[PDB]
């Protein structure tokens, strides 16, 4: 089975949640989630309605945009 | 037949960030040559900056792509 890597955040104000996760490719969002853990750290998270995004990189250049998406170019290292 | 889109570039000295109105079906290099932004930035360097995109609204039944970081929000404000 194709393993791939993903991650799961979500910002506790002052302790954040921020994870890396090995999963079988062809797992959906709502598998991630709620195979993850993160639902019994944080009760409060409801998922018929939280507001949720996802960031993906890297991409290929010839991904077709969607309404709403923002394409963000950055920089690979630091320093002065 | 358009979409909303946004563009930021993230260096040292500043945060650039635009907004456009693109035809829908328009690829993210399309978007990039379109912007300017690689006239305005001569630093950009296609294979060598760090590129994503990041999508909202999605689908609970998305599937995930290698590297996708889902971010859960909390209600505002």
């Amino acid at each position: 089975l194709n393993q791939i890597n993903i991650e799961i955040a979500y910002a506790f104000p002052e302790r954040y949640y921020l994870k890396s996760f090995q999963v079988d490719e062809g797992i959906t969002v709502q598998t991630a989630i709620t195979q993850s853990g993160i639902l019994s750290q944080f009760p409060e998270i409801d998922l018929s309605t939280n507001k949720i995004g996802i960031f993906s990189r890297p991409i290929k250049l010839t991904d077709v945009l969607k309404e709403g998406d923002r394409i963000e170019i950055y920089r690979p290292l630091l320093a002065d």
